[PDB]
């Protein structure tokens, strides 16, 4: 795209603020930002806020979201589809033109771990170029295991293909499959989908802890066989809905866009890989690490 | 196949009639019929009754099916495998030769949304060329959410490959992935697996309704990440068995041959896409539309 | 690998013995063994004990496993990862060098049907070359349907690729997809992952029986759509955990490394195919047979 040559828009922080007991404002950008997806490999990603996947959004069950998208792309329209919400797609998930903003309002009625993404046609192109992310909707009544959880993180799986290549997007294997982590609390890591950061800077935990991961496989195209080496999931809530409660799973099958809340215990000090067990994808980048120490500090 | 050149057998209606409180007769054909699977692209499909996927069958839990296949193919044997039934495959799912009929009897003991397909070796070839469909077995005691449902439709996902090409069937990506709808009540659409009909003639609903979809991914080869844009599934019954009850799912993972009953609420007027969220497949055709109006009429 | 040329190490029996009410010893080898994966096609597999998948391990919930690996490979290190156990991967799943042994101890706290595999980097290479298997952990309180089961077997699904070809392992379709059975009781078959043995020598059962299969899809790369022709699964326990209880499923979606306990009734004499319903994989070998006779003998 001629108008994207040389464009590298600096990341912009997510803007969120609560405006009522059940109403929140969210503003994001659509912007074109260079991301190092593998060592020496830059992808000029189509992004929300200069991150791919985009910034984490967390709201409460029953919140109405007043969402603004500011399109900084000089030529391509962009939009927003939140899987969390009940909305009219043809009125509320519509395109925002270059250098314009649009505001859309809709409720998040359902607890869970939802994908969000750009919904501009061709949707495959917008997702594959980087316009994906997660919104967590916290259940009003919690999860039955909340009291047992010591530490929690968010992980997202995505693929990367040949740059802006619709033939490859439709017909080719992924070049990379990757994990990223998005921060829930101050001090948590906040990373983009790449083959290396969560290997070189593992997530941290303490011996004996029960860890919760909020996970989503945003695709665009693959399913995920999510597994933590050296443990078994004590409890799994499919899509993060507390009703969808499995126990003692080795591996959680996630569709494309599928989410889960998974919980597991780390019993011994060491480094614990986190994979998709589709090992072709793991080999192409989709391995993160959890470093478990006697203190929980590095 | 030399004997199929120029052959285009007109579709033949499904013949069904109840013959006892727990016994039904079903007659279908195997026939060779040209279907427009994408604009300008004719596939000389191997079919039941001149439809691909084939005609919808609906029976009640506990019905015994007395099934007749009339093979109109001039050269290829065909057969019938219903996933709904308990049967001896080597006695009851056997081949019917060209220009012959066979009758097979077996019970449908289990409620749900089942695949049916030709079972003639090589089964991949017969399924991929179009010999797939759905049989719904209605639960004797219903679903716990029956009273909440306002409107219901059937959707089926399938793939299409290069014509009768066993190398492609085994080793290649699908050329098209498609949805079709099969009629449950007079006035419902009844379509074949193509890339366009359910975009140009969306399914219809009314603002505020709870919609039930009976869905099955017949493959032959892919899994499906089934998602309705702008809503969340209130309730999901895996394989249509009332016991297998999930709530609040964004996306339902279907294996090849996998079924579900899914229910969701449409809260606002507009057009709602229905996808597999494996977006390579969506791009290759697997997007249907649901048009939601203030009246439920177009 | 030059040091593997001409190497064909004869299979070695699994060594297991109970050493306390909640402690068991297991010794396995890593060894290089020629396996006929399709007629006329030898794969010089990387194996545990000269089988691929490896030998079946069965323990009780709450057993601690004292595991020894004896590496007979002349040049490649190998290791062991049991999905059943809680362990430190970086201390307990570590490499054993050629011509050495290592012993590792860890508890199997969770009931189910778990994958095991070599964990040596690149893990994809070790799994794809044959270093995979199943460990069953029997639930202390059984399954609620135990009293109904008449006969049981273990089935494992795996893929085979071009020989030791990491490009193919990462980027190519499988050349073969296969089932094997591993013996639970004297007289049960014990086979390797090949395209033919369970067709030519079907598993045996008796008309009217309820059959339990302990199943796992070890991959390395594909998911599985597990289906028995001519029946419906009465009960399914995902990952073999008794809590994860589905009923009346036609087909069970298994992630890579995913397990299940599935139970079904065979109502009539005949031969019943067992497939992955991803029919490209079935065509490439993944069809086993269950022969149901009036006596249960051939
Ligand atoms: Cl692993
Ligand atoms: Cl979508
Ligand atoms: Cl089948
Ligand atoms: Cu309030
Ligand atoms: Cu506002
Ligand atoms: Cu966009
Ligand atoms: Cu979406
Ligand atoms: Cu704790
Ligand atoms: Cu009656
Ligand atoms: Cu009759
Ligand atoms: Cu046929
Ligand atoms: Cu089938
Ligand atoms: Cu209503
Ligand atoms: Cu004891
Ligand atoms: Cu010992
Ligand atoms: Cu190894
Ligand atoms: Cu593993
Ligand atoms: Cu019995
Ligand atoms: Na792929
Ligand atoms: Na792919
Ligand atoms: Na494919
Ligand atoms: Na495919
Ligand atoms: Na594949
Ligand atoms: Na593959």
């Amino acid at each position: 795209i001629a108008a994207h040559k040389g464009v590298n828009q600096a990341p912009v922080p997510l803007k969120m603020e609560r405006v009522g007991p059940h109403d929140v404002h969210i503003e994001m950008t659509a912007q074109i930002t260079d991301i190092e997806i593998d060592k020496g490999k830059i992808y000029k990603a189509w992004t929300f806020n200069g991150q791919a996947p985009g910034p984490l959004v967390v709201v409460n069950e029953g919140d109405t979201i007043h969402f603004t998208l500011k399109n900084m792309d000089p030529v391509v329209p962009h939009s927003m589809n939140f899987h969390a919400v009940h909305a009219s797609p043809s009125k509320d998930f519509i395109d925002v033109m270059p250098n314009k903003s649009g505001t859309f309002t809709y409720p998040a009625n359902k607890p869970g771990v939802f994908m969000y993404h750009c919904g501009t046609k061709p949707v495959l192109q917008h997702i594959a170029n980087g316009m994906h992310g997660v919104i967590i909707v916290k259940p009003k009544n919690g999860y039955p295991t909340d009291k047992e959880v010591d530490r929690e993180y968010v992980l997202i799986q995505n693929e990367w293909y040949k740059y802006n290549d619709m033939n490859d997007f439709q017909n080719g294997v992924p070049s990379y499959v990757v994990f990223s982590s998005k921060a829930l609390k101050p001090g948590d890591p906040n990373t983009n989908g790449d083959t290396f950061t969560l290997k070189e800077k593992p997530l941290l935990a303490k011996v004996g802890e029960k860890i919760r991961l909020y996970i989503n496989n945003v695709g665009p195209n693959e399913v995920s066989s999510f597994h933590v080496v050296g443990t078994v999931f004590d409890d799994v809530y499919l899509d993060g809905n507390p009703n969808n409660h499995l126990q003692g799973m080795q591996t959680v099958m996630l569709p494309a866009s599928g989410g889960a809340v998974v919980e597991f215990t780390v019993t011994r000090p060491g480094t614990y890989p986190i994979v998709t067990h589709q090992f072709n994808h793991a080999q192409k980048g989709a391995v993160a690490m959890l470093k478990v120490t006697e203190t929980g500090e590095d």
